[PDB]
C-alpha cells in the first residue's frame, strides 16, 4: 500500500519549468532549435552543469560556464549569438517567472492530512546571485509542507544516478512500492521505476492528479476549498518582554516586513489567529500575535486595576519600545479591538495603521455611566453578569473543555443565548455538559486552550471588564479627537452581541475609514472565515498600511 | 544636594527648535516678523496651541485652526500670506531636521551614570501626521536614556502651568532643591524656580552643560568619548525557537529592517554582543543576537557531533526557516565567524551578506589532516588541549569567575600564553587565583557569563573543537567554490592567534570581500573596540546589506 509521495519541484510543484525557457528563448531569438538546451546539456555526467546540481561550485560560477558551452554549439550549428546575449538574465528571469503550482501543492497538502509521508526530492543549484531571495521565498513557502526536502547539490548526487534513490527511501524509512514519485523528466522517472516506485510522467497538472488520485484512492481534484495553513505551536518562535517587574508578555512570531501586531479577545490567545499568522507573513508582514495580559504565558496580576485600557495600552507601548519598534500596524478583535482603537486614539505616533474585527469604535457618553450604557443594550447583560469577583470565575473554570466547546461554535450551533445571563445566573446553565464540537475546531485545539487556561485561569481575563468606570474616565479626554490615521472596520454579519449597525457612525470619528463585511460569520470571526478574514487583511495592508 | 535632572525636548535635548522655524519661515518668506509666532500661540491659554498641547485635539486637527490664525493676524497686520502657503509642510520639514543634540544627551547620560534620575518633561502634541514615523523613532531613541518621560499631551497639563511641576515633583519623589531643570524658554522656567529649583536657560548648549557642570560638581565638558549604549538583559526580548525535538536556540531581538544574526565565539554569550546590538538597531536594523548551540538559554546535549559545522549549520537554517526569514546578514566572532564563512559557502541563498570579525577564510586542505594543520601552527596548541573530554572542562568549571576574568582581557592585560598549553597542562596553570577586573569589563558583566554558564558549563562549548575530522570532510566538498555573495572581513591587529596576516589569501576565494582592521585590538573585538567595530559593520551594512 501506497504511504508516500515525492515530488520533484520544476515542472511539478513549480510552473513554468526551467527547460521552457531554454526552448522559449531559442524561439524569441530564432536560434536553431534546441542550441541552449544542448549547451545546457553539454558533457552529460561530466559536464558543468552536473558539477552545479551536485555542488560542487555556486550558480555565478557556473554561468561563464553555460557561456562557452553555447559558443561551442552555436559554432559547431554555424550560427551566431545574439549581440547582447546574456545567460545571467535569461535565468534571473525565468527563476523569477517559476510560481508554486497550487493545485500540485493542494493535493500533497491532502495526501500529507491522510497520513502519507511527502518529501521534495530537487536537481537545484547553490544561488549565489544577487537577486537569489526570490528563489529563497520560493523554497521556504513550499518546504514548510513537506516532511523532507532533498537537494542534489546538498547531497552530492544528482537524478538519474541511482544513488539518489536509495538515498530517497532510507530517507522515507519505506520500501518503493510504498511511494508515489512525480517527475516532468521520464529519464529521472525511470531509475524508481526501475526499484519498483509507482511513477508519475507530469506533463499538464489535472492527467498528473487524475492518475495519483487514481493509484492512491484518495480525492485530490475537484475537493472542497482548504482552509489557510495553521500553527503547530512547537514550531513557532516564542518572544517574552517584561515591561515592567512583575508583567511579561509572551508572542509568537513569523516573517519579515513592516511590524503587525494581533491582539485577541475575551477569552483567547495567541492561538486565535492561527490561520493569520502564516498568511500575513507569507504576504511579507513580520507578525506579532500576542498573550494579551492576563493570558496564556504572559503574566496574570490578580489587582482589576492592572486590566484598565490605560494600563493595557501604556504597557503595549513599552513591549514596541523594548522590541526597538518605534510602530506596528495594530489588528484588534472583540476586546482586542476595543485596545487598538485606544491605541490609535492615545499612542497615533506608534500606531502604523489599525483595523478592528466586530468592535466598533464608539466614542464615550459624558452624560451617561458606562454601567447605565451596559443596562441600555440587552445583549450586554453577560457583562454585568462579569462584574461580581469570583463568581464568572467558578463557572468558567468548573470545566475548562465544557468552557471552551460551549463558547467556540459557529451561528448555526450556537448553545449560549446572551439575554438573561444575570436572570439564569450564568453562560451555562442551559448548556450541555458534553457539548458536541463545533466545526470550527478540532478536539487538539479545543485542547489547546484548555491547557493554556490551567495556569491562571479567568481572573485577569474577567478584570478587562471590571475597569468601565476606569476607562470611560480615560476615554473622555479623548472626546475631542478623531482617528485620522489608516483604519479598517470589519463587521461580522452573525455576530448577535457586536452587531454590525454598532458600527454605523464610526466615519463621524473616523472619515477615511474603510471597510469589510464578512457574511455567515458569528463572533470568533478568525477560525469561523479564516480565508475572507486574510483576503480582507492583506488587501487593507498592502494598500493602507505598506 | 542635587539628585534629579529634568530636561525639556524643543531647543534642549533636539535641535534646532520649532519657535526657531516659525521666526525662519517668516524671514525666508518675507512676512512681518513675529506673524506666525503669533499665530501659533493665539488665544494663549485658551488658544488651540493649549488644546494641542493638552491632548485634547490632533496635529493634524490642529493644522487648519493655524491657518486660520496665520490669516487673521495677517489681515489685522495688513499683509497678504504667500500664493502657496501651507502650515503642514513648515511642520513636516521642521519635524524632520530636528535631530538629537547629542552632547545634552551625553550630559544627562553622564548624571545618569552618577546616580542622578533623570526625566524628559515637554510640551507636545499627538501626532497623526502620515510622516509621524520620524518623531516617533527620535522619542524612541531619546526616551530609553531617561527615567522618565512626561509628556503635556499624555498628563493634560502644559508648561508654564504650575501643576505641571507638582505632577513632575511627584513622579521625580524629589523636593524642588533637589533638582535642576534645563529649558529654551524662560517663561517655562519661571515656576521651577519659584518652586525652589536649579534652572537653566539653555541658549547655546556649551553655556549651559557649563552652568550644569557647575551646579553638579560633575565633569560633562571636555569629557572622554564614551562607549556605545550596551544592554540590560532583563529589559531585552528574549526569543526561543526549537530547531529539532532535544535542540531549542535562544536569542535577544531588537529593532526593524533587515535580519542581522549575530553569532558569538568561545566560550561566549548572545551579551557579547551588548555594545553592538543597540546600534545596529539604531542603525536601522533587526538584530537577532544569538546563544550559539552549547550556550546560555540555548539547548546543551552531550554527545561531540551535535557540534559539526554540518549541524549548527542545518540548524541555523531551520532557526530561520521557524521564524519565516528567507535571508539574513550573518555576522560571527571566533567559532561565530568561522561557522558564518560555511553558512555563506552552503547556504548562500539564505545569507543576505557575510562578515566575520577575527575569524578567516582558510580552505580546508585535502592534503593534510586536520591534526596535522593544527600542530603545524604553534598558537593553535591550546585546540590540542581542548581535545580529551573533561580535561579543559574541569579546569573552566572549577571557578567560573576566574575562568572568565582570566580569559577576558585587553591586548595589554594578558594573563595566559597560548603557546606549550599542552606542556603547561591548562590555560590557567601560570595565571593568578584571583585575576585583576580587565578594564574591558565590570564585575557585574563577568557575573553574568558566570551565571550563564553555571546552567550547562563548557562541555557544549568545548565540543564546537571536536569535530575537526567531520567538518574537514564536510568542508572539502565546498573545495571548488568560491564566496560571491557580499563579505566583510574584520582583522584585529592584537589577536596573537587569529592574526591578520592568517587572512592574507582570502581574496582568492572571495574576490569582491570588503576588509577592515582595528589597530589595539586584541581577541575580544566587540568588547575590546565597540565604538570602531559599530562605525565598521554600520558602514558595510548600509553600502553592502541594506
Ligand atoms: C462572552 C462571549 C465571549 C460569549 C461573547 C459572545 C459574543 Br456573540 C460577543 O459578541 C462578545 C463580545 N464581547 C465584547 C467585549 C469587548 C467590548 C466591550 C464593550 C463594548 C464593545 C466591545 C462576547
Ligand atoms: C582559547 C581562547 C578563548 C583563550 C582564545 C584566545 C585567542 Br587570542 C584566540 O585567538 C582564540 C581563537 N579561537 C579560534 C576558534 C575558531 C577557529 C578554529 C580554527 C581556526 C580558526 C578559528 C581563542
Amino acid at each position: 500500500t501506497l504511504r508516500a509521495a515525492v515530488f520533484d519541484l520544476d515542472g511539478v510543484l513549480a510552473l513554468p519549468a526551467v527547460f521552457g525557457v531554454l526552448g522559449r528563448t531559442e524561439e524569441a531569438l530564432a536560434l536553431p532549435r534546441g542550441l541552449l538546451n544542448d549547451a545546457f546539456q553539454k558533457g552529460g555526467p561530466e559536464g558543468a552543469t552536473t558539477r552545479l546540481m551536485k555542488g560542487e561550485i555556486t550558480l555565478s560560477q557556473w554561468i561563464p560556464l553555460m557561456e562557452e558551452n553555447c559558443r561551442k554549439c552555436s559554432e559547431t550549428a554555424k550560427v551566431c549569438l545574439p549581440k547582447n546575449f546574456s545567460i545571467k538574465e535569461i535565468f534571473d528571469k525565468a527563476i523569477s517567472a517559476r510560481k508554486i503550482n497550487r493545485p500540485m501543492l493542494q493535493a500533497a497538502l491532502m495526501l500529507r492530512k491522510k497520513g502519507f509521508t511527502t518529501a521534495i526530492l530537487t536537481n537545484t543549484w547553490l544561488d549565489d546571485r544577487a537577486e537569489r531571495d526570490g528563489l529563497a521565498q520560493l523554497m521556504c513557502e513550499l518546504k514548510m509542507h513537506f516532511d523532507f526536502l532533498i537537494e542534489s547539490c546538498q547531497v552530492g548526487m544528482v537524478k538519474p544516478e541511482p544513488q539518489i534513490y536509495k538515498f530517497l527511501l532510507d530517507t522515507l524509512k519505506a520500501s518503493p512500492s510504498e511511494v508515489v514519485f512525480l517527475d516532468d523528466i521520464g529519464a529521472n522517472l525511470k531509475p524508481a521505476r526501475d526499484l519498483g516506485m509507482v511513477t508519475i510522467l507530469v506533463q499538464d497538472t489535472d492527467t498528473a492528479l487524475k492518475e495519483l488520485e487514481k493509484v492512491t484512492g484518495i480525492q485530490l481534484l475537484n475537493t472542497p476549498a482548504p482552509l489557510p495553513t495553521s500553527c503547530n505551536p512547537s514550531d513557532m518562535s516564542h518572544g517574552y518582554v517584561t515591561v515592567k517587574p512583575r508583567v511579561r508578555l509572551h508572542f509568537v512570531e513569523l516573517g519579515s516586513g513592516p511590524a503587525v501586531c494581533l491582539c485577541h479577545g475575551f477569552p483567547e490567545s495567541w492561538y486565535s489567529w492561527r490561520y493569520q499568522i502564516p498568511a500575513l507573513a507569507q504576504a511579507g508582514y513580520r507578525v506579532l500575535a500576542m498573550d494579551m495580559k492576563g493570558y496564556g504565558e504572559s503574566s496574570a496580576p490578580p489587582e482589576i486595576e492592572e486590566y484598565c485600557m490605560e494600563v493595557l495600552c501604556k504597557e503595549m507601548v513599552t513591549f514596541l519600545d523594548k522590541l526597538g519598534l518605534s510602530q506596528a500596524v495594530f489588528i484588534g478583535h472583540d476586546w482586542g479591538g476595543m485596545l487598538v482603537w485606544y491605541m490609535a486614539l492615545f499612542y497615533p505616533e506608534r500606531v502604523r495603521a489599525v483595523a478592528s474585527l466586530n468592535t466598533p469604535f464608539i466614542p464615550a457618553n459624558p452624560n451617561m455611566s458606562p454601567l447605565e450604557s451596559i443596562k441600555a443594550n440587552p445583549v450586554f447583560d453577560y457583562q454585568l453578569y462579569f462584574q461580581e469577583p469570583g463568581v464568572a470565575e467558578a463557572e468558567l473554570e468548573q470545566n475548562l473543555s465544557r468552557t471552551f466547546k460551549s463558547l467556540f461554535r459557529a451561528s448555526d450551533e450556537s448553545v449560549l443565548s446572551m439575554h438573561k445571563v444575570c436572570e439564569a445566573g450564568g453562560l451555562f446553565v442551559n448548556s450541555p455538559e458534553e457539548p458536541s464540537l463545533s466545526r470550527m475546531v478540532t478536539e487538539e485545539e479545543i485542547q489547546f486552550y484548555v491547557q493554556q487556561f490551567k495556569k491562571s485561569g479567568f481572573r485577569g481575563p474577567l478584570n478587562w471588564y471590571r475597569n468601565m468606570e476606569r476607562n470611560w474616565k480615560w476615554a473622555c479626554k479623548s472626546l475631542g479627537r478623531k482617528i485620522l490615521i489608516p483604519a479598517l472596520m470589519v463587521t461580522a454579519e452573525k455576530d448577535f452581541v457586536l452587531v454590525p449597525q454598532m458600527s454605523q457612525h464610526m466615519e463621524d470619528w473616523i472619515p477615511h475609514l474603510k471597510r469589510g463585511h464578512i457574511e455567515d460569520c458569528g463572533h470568533w470571526t478568525q477560525m469561523d472565515k479564516p480565508t475572507e478574514v486574510n483576503q480582507i487583511l492583506i488587501k487593507w495592508l498592502d494598500s493602507d498600511a505598506r
